[PDB]
């Protein structure tokens, strides 16, 4: 399924994912597309800060949901 990850400027990063993909895996996909190291990425959905070891399904993320990406220096 596709999900969207919005950056601070409103850019959409579209990812192809499965419900059993982890947040670690999502950050790896973002690194591959955008070149941003996973350790610099913070993902948020429905007000929750998303933990690397949990899955999309653990957060009830569904097709075409919009996550937010916030970045940190390092
Ligand atoms: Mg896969």
């Amino acid at each position: 399924m596709q999900i969207f990850v919005k950056t601070l400027t409103g850019k959409t990063i579209t990812l192809e994912v499965e419900p059993s993909d982890t947040i670690e895996n999502v950050k790896a996909k973002i690194q591959d597309k955008e070149g941003i190291p996973p350790d610099q990425q913070r993902l948020i959905f429905a007000g929750k800060q998303l933990e690397d070891g949990r899955t999309l399904s653990d957060y009830n993320i569904q097709k075409e949901d919009t996550l937010h990406l916030v970045l940190r220096l390092r």
